[PDB]
């Protein structure tokens, strides 16, 4: 079982206990965007991260309280009638917003809360390229080379699980000067058992800065429930810590993972690092999500010769 | 052999590696006090910590360059005198300065460098109760009681090594609801042989606050050597984040020990917590240190019976 988060008197994490970091419950977000959760009647502004001025103009001691009805009139009726009770936390409605001196909205809902992140804003080959591929090497290495010419990431890996949850560099398309790591494995707890659980239900995860406080949400805890936002479907979600000391040892600024799910489990990640920090557009991760997808797919078929 | 410290591009610390860490030089101080280098001939202040301002009331700009003569005019020939050239570094110079609205200055050499360590400031049954006692375990158990009257530590552990460096709580006086560490036992890495090293030159340290960011000394570099300031001298030393984090994890908010030195070999620690950050007195700390001399004169007489 997890232990509690930071937020709730829980340890800090260290190696003896990876597989509990309750990373799914960080009480906090990366500070490139900003979260507020709403109820999802009301719209009420529940809880905020303590950086929502940067973006959202208003104060944050004003924010809270006011609902999504005055905040945002235009997009309010459209998000509660794409996020009604009882649908899915993958269910996501994405929306574009001009704001003073342009945003991306994303919206889950989690229970009776929605989560709205906004961050800045501001292809059709790679489905063929990956179809074409004769075998599951050709299949990685256009994978790893097709989203590094998308994302411009200094370095692109298919990385494999194994059957013991070790991990296999099988390809990776890499800038020049970077050494490989293609062929090497890494030990189980390098993803721990409970990131691999959260890995096959939300598909895409990043850190934008290796270095970046964490932005905590105030308050901590969701009012509804007195019990710890879930932050799963939030790709703002804090990284672990453990995770982001690992990438800056590595000499990593940016990280993003996209899941390939084959038959339900885990099967790998497409794994991509900068070094330096680096926030992906928006539009541009949609495209990591559904090649990770169309990838997934391709997969099965041809690791079944 | 050490990693580079983390201002020369070395990695952070994990516990792949934990014996590794460069301790002696970490590049910062504990923020409770103010720390200066200066050149040993004319008194020159090479380096000094960023909260130099805040203790030694001048601009930390202003304080760089300038010399001894003109900021501790009195001390600054004793200062001379007691630490000439080619002297030990365990030998200091002490002196309580009067400040603008008291100041304990301790001065050790290392080198052509003097390290000068700034900090506000403000028995004899004792060493008969140590020396009274049966067996070894009436001393411990005088030994950590004493010191727990003397500092009001909210524990004082006789913390044993045995010969793997695994470590034993063989005694310990403690606040009332504290729960027993007496005859717990602990793995050799929980105090790496660097530490264990360092603490059979070095007999006393401390974390006055577990929680506190370190301070950098700046430049970090000595300009002399351009090399690290050897610390391990300097009681303000930064003190390792892995350590703290153990600490922290313990719900300890201060931490000190004193090496209990037998036949040159470290045989123990009086090891002690305060739940809350806590500055001991630097007198108060010379009487620990003293302590511990004492009882490692008696632990080796005790022992042989
Ligand atoms: C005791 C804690 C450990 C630990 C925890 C941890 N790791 C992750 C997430 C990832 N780890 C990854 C590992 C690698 N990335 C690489 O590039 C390579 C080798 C070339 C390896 C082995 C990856 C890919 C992830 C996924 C995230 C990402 O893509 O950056 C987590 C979960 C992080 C989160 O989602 O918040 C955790 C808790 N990792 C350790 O090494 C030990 C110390
Ligand atoms: C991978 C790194 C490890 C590590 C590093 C580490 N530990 C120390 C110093 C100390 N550790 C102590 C251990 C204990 N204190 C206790 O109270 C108990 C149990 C009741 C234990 C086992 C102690 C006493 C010290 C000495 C300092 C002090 O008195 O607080 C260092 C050196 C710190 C420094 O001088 O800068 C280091 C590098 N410790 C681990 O547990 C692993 C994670």
């Amino acid at each position: 079982p997890f232990f509690p988060p930071l937020y709730l008197g829980g340890p800090e994490i260290t190696t003896e206990n990876c597989e509990r970091e309750p990373i799914h419950i960080p009480g906090s977000i990366q500070p490139h965007g900003a979260l507020l959760t709403a109820d999802g009647h009301s719209g009420e502004v529940l809880q905020m991260s303590l950086n929502a001025a940067t973006f959202l103009g208003q104060e944050p001691t004003v924010l809270r309280g006011q609902t999504l009805a005055a905040l945002l009139p235009e997009q309010w009726p459209a998000l509660q009638a794409a996020l009604p009770p009882g649908c899915p936390d993958a269910l996501q409605y994405r929306a574009t917003l001009d704001w003073p001196a342009h945003l991306s909205l994303t919206v889950h809902r989690v229970g009776e809360l929605l989560i709205l992140e906004f961050e800045p804003t501001e292809l059709r080959n790679a489905m063929f390229a990956l179809e074409s591929a004769p075998n599951l090497r050709a299949l990685a290495e256009v994978a790893t080379q097709t989203v590094r010419e998308l994302t411009g990431f200094d370095r692109v890996m298919l990385y494999k699980f194994a059957p013991d949850a070790t991990g296999e560099v099988i390809a990776e398309a890499r800038r020049e000067g970077l050494h490989a790591f293609l062929g090497h494995r890494f030990p189980a707890s390098d993803i721990p058992a409970q990131a691999r659980a959260l890995y096959t239900r939300h598909l895409l995860r990043l850190t934008a800065d290796t270095r970046a406080a964490a932005v905590p949400l105030d308050p901590v805890l969701n009012p509804q429930t007195n019990a710890p936002t879930p932050l799963g479907g939030a790709v703002l979600r804090a990284t672990s810590p453990m995770h982001m000391q690992y990438l800056r040892n590595m000499g990593v600024g940016s990280s993003l993972s996209v899941s390939v799910v084959v038959g339900g489990q885990l099967w790998g990640l497409i794994a991509c690092h900068h070094q330096t920090p680096y926030v992906l557009p928006p539009d541009l991760r949609t495209t990591l999500e559904y090649l990770g997808r169309l990838l997934s797919l391709q997969v099965q078929v041809k690791e079944a010769l």
